[PDB]
């Protein structure tokens, strides 16, 4: 599957409701408009956009929208961080204001796709215009996407593309050749490991379109329009399964048919995640299944953590590479001084050290005896991403004992 799927969730501003005299009907018919174009003008980037969600403030807003644009997206990002993804499963999310920012009209951290916190942007309700506003949103996913705006020998023909740092009056529909590299680029050496996973058609709360090269609920298969599409088993203008075609989309599903049963339909990441089979008369793959975290693994040096078995040797290597090993006990004890790498979690920004007792959660230290020289106490720091050398969650730290939001606390008890 070459195309990505972002799964987004709109939220709607008080401000909003009020410009709109509460008519949620209206506003929600708006904004399927707004991703369905959305989702069209980013065919060409092969990328999906579908709304899994939509929550507006009618009551109270959830921070204080300010028109300073800077304060407005960070707020915007920490609750979605703290509330919106704790309950509900996205990968992007905007925020739609009548209020008027500043400077701009929109506002989105660049290359952060899937980052719990910078996974979104702020949309100003600057026209009734769908396709204006519409312009808005791609642009501010695109910077999320890794896309920076245009400069010099940037083309989408003789229009006006969506990356320009103005919108102009003519909004067009497309992306400059520019943008299309550059986010692939972003999709590439960077992972948004979110993006891949297509939402299933119970996930799509807009109205049904068939032909949006979506599978919605009351359709057989879709692709596009009947000029677009590739799918032999498909007919484009219904959504209904033609010819000898017992299916035309799933993993499981092969030129138009049932892979047989017992097919393997998604490998297995470790000893920790059973892979999953084809039934042999349903095309879609079952849903992945993880055993058990707490579940011993690798030989009883670790234990079942989201289908991984993580353990701090892998991670010594992963880090650093071969002749680097767990440290002695005493290395981890600079976990205890809450310094600028020596540390068991965050709080309101600020590091935490670790008690005594959950000392080998918190940086990762490795002796390392790779050519060269020796270090008793290696440890990775990068203020690019401070998280990166920390234990991973799930690590045994001890005999029975495992990490647990940098505590080590016994496997039983744990899960
Ligand atoms: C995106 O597409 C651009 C082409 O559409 C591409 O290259 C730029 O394209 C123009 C013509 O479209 C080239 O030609 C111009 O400049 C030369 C040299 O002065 C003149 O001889 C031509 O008559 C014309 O005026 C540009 O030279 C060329 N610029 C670059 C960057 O090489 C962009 O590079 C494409 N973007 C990317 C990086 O994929
Ligand atoms: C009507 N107002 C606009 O078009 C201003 C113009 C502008 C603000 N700061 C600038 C710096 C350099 C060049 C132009 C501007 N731009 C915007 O609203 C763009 C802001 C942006 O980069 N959002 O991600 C989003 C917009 C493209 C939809
Ligand atoms: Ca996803
Ligand atoms: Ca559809
Ligand atoms: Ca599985
Ligand atoms: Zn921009």
């Amino acid at each position: 599957n070459p195309f990505r799927f972002v799964e987004l969730v709109l939220v709607v501003d008080k401000a909003m409701v009020t410009k709109n005299n509460g008519d949620l009907d209206k506003i929600k018919t708006r904004m399927y408009e707004i991703v369905n174009t959305v989702n069209e003008i980013y065919r060409y980037m092969y990328i999906h956009v579908a709304l899994v969600g939509l929550e507006i403030w009618s009551n109270e807003d959830k921070i204080t929208v300010k028109p300073e644009a800077g304060y407005t997206l960070n707020a915007f990002g920490e609750w979605r961080k703290t509330d919106l993804l704790t309950r509900k499963k996205h990968d992007n999310a905007q925020l739609l204001t009548a209020i008027d920012l500043d400077r701009v009209i929109g506002l989105a951290y660049v290359g952060s796709m899937c980052h719990p916190k910078r996974s979104t942007g702020i949309i100003q309700d600057y026209s009734e215009i769908n396709l204006v506003v519409a312009v808005i949103m791609a642009h501010e996913m695109g910077h999320n996407l890794g896309i920076n705006h245009d400069s010099g020998y940037c083309s989408c023909g003789d229009y006006a593309c969506i990356m320009r740092p103005e919108i102009s009056p003519e909004p067009s529909t497309f992306f400059s050749n520019c943008s299309y590299f550059e986010c692939w680029d972003f999709i590439m050496n960077h992972n948004p490991e979110c993006i891949l996973n297509e939402p299933l058609g119970t996930d799509i709360i807009s109205p049904p379109v068939c032909g949006n090269e979506l599978l919605e609920v009351g359709e057989e298969c879709d692709c596009g329009t009947p000029e677009n599409c590739q799918n032999e088993c498909c007919d484009a203008a219904t959504c209904k399964l033609k010819s000898g075609s017992q299916c035309g989309h799933g993993d499981c599903c092969e030129q138009c048919k049932f892979s047989k049963s017992g097919t393997e339909c998604r490998a297995s990441m470790s000893e920790c995640d059973p892979a999953e089979h084809c039934t042999g008369q349903s095309s879609e793959c079952p849903a992945d299944v993880f055993h058990k975290n707490g579940q011993p693994c690798l030989d009883n040096y670790g234990y079942c953590y989201n289908g991984n078995c993580p353990i701090m040797y892998h991670q010594c290597y992963d880090l650093f590479g071969a002749d680097v090993y767990e440290a002695e006990d005493s290395c981890f004890e600079r976990n205890q001084k809450g310094n600028y790498y020596g540390y068991c979690r965050k709080e309101n920004g600020n590091k935490i050290p670790c008690a005594p007792e959950d000392v080998k959660c918190g940086r990762l230290y490795c002796k390392d005896n790779s050519p060269g020289q020796n270090n008793p106490c290696k440890m990775f720091y990068s203020n690019e991403d401070e998280h990166k050398g920390m234990v991973l969650p799930g690590t045994k730290c001890a005999d029975g004992k495992v990490c647990s939001n940098g505590h080590c606390v016994d496997v039983a008890t744990a899960y």
